[PDB]
């Protein structure tokens, strides 16, 4: 299971394969390991239908493709085209000796009789004509030449990044579990007892797994965090190649952004005809480039589709299916369902509904998407299973053959069919529609500006509705703020360092021009004033009267308690802030900044150890501005899903916005336990 690289919903033409029934996935595993009439190198296994398939033919050879309820698992050392150590193990595609000279057949006997053959010696694996090591030679694996000046040489082949690292360490695959001091390695997964933003669900290309040493931000040899409370990170002394680095390519003497709309789209019946500017996955995970070939090599391009518009990372339907699909930067996912609701314009649609991935659904639902007549779970008629039962199952209340979704499968519901022909076929069932405004969701579409943009451009009128403009007692903008509550406002302690009077201050949301305000503004008094026991620049706010929630103002998204950002997210900042004259002048502005690790920014050239652990870092690392953005107290919200969560507090008494030099925000996440506190009580 260690040495095999998981795909989900892949699979390859096969012609020498072999089909069995198999119960677990360890089940089939054993299988590949004994090796009976051909070396296995790949297997597919279906999780519901529960049969195996043992094949011989990889990507390298065979072409992968999509299909439903489908797992790949893929042997780690026929993949690999370098060398292990010695060479004893490696099962690469080497067809050339260090000089230049051509690879001759094992079995053959012309021109150069060998004393190796596949006849003889099965057990090392001597494939046709690929370098082989069968006699434990420490040079590495050698082969017979074409050529009768010679009988045999050496060849010239990489090394594995697993004993030793090259250059830097930044295809690091070692498998270490110890630091150079001697303190055991913490787990890239979990969040405690240190909290950092490199997840490996959201970074699956860059290697991290488990615990094991890994570099994805250029930093000199690979590190990783320590169990111990009071050391956060430590560098690792891993051995050096001996053995030269690998080439980047030329030696002579752009990235696809998030477009997905707020409020969800939805498409008609198909998908076919859905022409939208979504890119995120029912999961919430970032899509691949149609015009892409990496990670997942496939055929679906706009050379082929061009009907279907296939353009940038867009949710789209080319070859038909029940819903829209586009493939996934994960290489461990190939392909997943789109999150996008039905069209507007079995059991009702007002009243029955799913919420999520549809595994709490309890529905009174017994139709298909095509329309075929649903089987009972009891019944074992014309489809035998001995998963998924009301007896195997208790936890999901299969009654009848109702829609009932018990493993969590990516297409919502699903449920046998009494044709013989189709196994299982998803269900078109509606999602939960919301009774009240949510937080962080905003009824007015963003502009999206993008992070190249100097200073930043003009937000859409009441695109922003948790920004919190403070005016004073006869009406002046002075400072920022953030709607968490219809009574509780949160912001920075700099506003009230001024004056510690409560009625002095006012609140003003909803508003979209600083001089001449909109007609339907909201304007309550501050009632009582709430500041940080540890004397930090955060402070909350309640209100006289409770405000009424429309269009026009809803409040922002709350984090989870001690959670940190992951690296390089895009991240808006809204605010008026400094206006004298730039195409704008007394108008809301919004301007992307994308998030860095305080790793990173505690470096020489940054910040050198200034920012601590409530402490959040947002800026340009290359080309960024010498002005100060947005106002102080003003959001920072990043795009998950369907949603904006408020993750940092702009203050300008800790790090101001500068070129090569990203600024200090305040962390929410930190701070969650105590801002909960208040709301509580009060």
């Amino acid at each position: 299971l260690d040495d095999y690289v998981n795909t989900q919903g892949a699979s390859l033409f096969s012609v020498t394969k072999k089909q069995l029934g198999a119960g677990s996935i360890e089940e089939c595993a054993a299988k590949c390991e004994e090796d009976e009439e051909f070396t296995c190198r790949a297997f597919q296994y279906h999780s519901k239908e529960q049969q195996c398939v043992i094949m011989a033919e990889n990507r390298k050879s065979s072409i992968i493709i999509r299909m439903r309820d489908v797992v790949l698992f893929e042997k780690k050392v026929y993949l690999s085209e370098c060398k292990t150590g010695n060479g004893k193990n490696y099962r690469g595609t080497m067809s050339k000796t260090k000089n230049g000279i051509t690879c001759q057949k094992w079995s053959s006997t012309s021109p150069h009789r060998p004393r190796f053959s596949p006849a003889t010696h099965p057990s090392e694996g001597l494939e046709e004509n690929y370098c082989r090591n069968p006699d434990n030679d420490p040079q590495g694996p050698w082969c017979y030449t074409t050529d009768p000046e010679k009988r045999y040489d050496y060849c010239d082949i990489l090394e594995c990044e697993e004993e030793c690292m090259h250059c830097s360490g930044e295809n690091y695959d070692g498998k270490i579990s110890k630091t150079m001091s001697g303190l055991e390695c913490q787990a890239w997964d979990s969040q405690s007892p240190h909290a950092h933003g490199y997840i490996p669900s959201k970074f699956p290309n860059k290697n991290l797994k488990k615990n094991y040493c890994r570099n994805p931000d250029r930093e000199l040899r690979p590190w990783c965090f320590t169990t111990d409370p009071n050391k956060r990170w430590e560098l690792c002394d891993i051995p050096r190649c001996t053995t030269p680095p690998p080439s980047s390519g030329p030696t002579y003497q752009t990235a696809p952004p998030e477009l997905t709309p707020v409020v969800q789209d939805c498409y008609h019946g198909d998908g076919q005809s859905y022409r939208g500017t979504s890119s995120t996955t029912t999961t919430g995970k970032k899509c691949q480039s149609w015009s892409s070939m990496t990670p997942h090599r496939h055929q679906k391009t706009p050379e082929n589709y061009p009907n279907a518009g296939l353009t940038m990372n867009y949710c789209r339907n080319p070859d038909a299916d029940k819903g829209p699909w586009c493939f996934t930067t994960d290489p461990s996912v190939r392909w997943e369902y789109c999150n996008l609701k039905k069209c507007s314009g079995e059991t009702p649609s007002e009243e029955d509904c799913m919420f999520g991935n549809g595994k709490g659904y309890r529905g009174k639902r017994a139709t298909t998407v095509t329309g075929t007549p649903c089987q009972d779970w009891a019944a074992q008629e014309p489809h035998r299973h001995s998963i998924f039962t009301p007896e195997t199952n208790p936890r999901a209340g299969l009654e009848k053959n109702y829609c009932r979704n018990p493993d969590g499968d990516v297409g919502g519901p699903w449920c046998y069919t009494t044709n013989p022909r189709k196994l299982y076929d998803y269900c078109d069932v509606p999602q939960c529609a919301a009774p009240s405004f949510d937080c962080g969701k905003p009824q007015v579409e963003p502009k999206k500006c993008p992070g190249r943009v100097v200073g930043g451009c003009v937000a859409h009128p009441h695109s922003w509705p948790w920004q919190v403009s403070l005016r004073t007692r006869f009406g002046m903008h002075f400072c920022g703020g953030t709607l968490i509550s219809p009574e509780w406002v949160l912001t920075a302690a700099h506003c009230l360092e001024k004056s510690p009077r409560p009625s002095s201050y006012k609140v003003i949301l909803g508003a979209h021009q600083e001089v001449n305000l909109e007609p339907h503004v909201q304007e309550i008094e501050v009632s009582r004033l709430f500041l940080e026991p540890t004397r930090k620049d955060i402070a909350l706010l309640k209100l006289s009267s409770p405000a009424v929630i429309t269009d026009k103002v809803i409040p922002a998204c709350l984090p989870s308690p001690n959670y940190v950002v992951a690296d390089r997210t895009e991240c808006f900042i809204t605010g008026w802030g400094e206006t004298q004259g730039t195409f704008g002048a007394g108008l809301l502005k919004e301007a992307q900044l994308p998030v860095i690790e305080n790793k990173v920014c505690n470096r020489y050239e940054f910040l050198n150890g200034r920012v601590q652990s409530t402490e959040l870092c947002a800026g340009h690392l290359a080309g960024g501005t010498d002005s100060c953005q947005g106002d102080s107290g003003g959001p920072l919200v990043c795009f998950e899903k369907d949603k904006y969560i408020l993750q940092g507090v702009t203050s300008w008494g800790l790090g101001c916005a500068r070129p090569n030099k990203p600024g200090v925000y305040v962390r929410v996440s930190r701070f969650v336990t105590w801002i909960e506190g208040v709301m509580r009580n009060n």
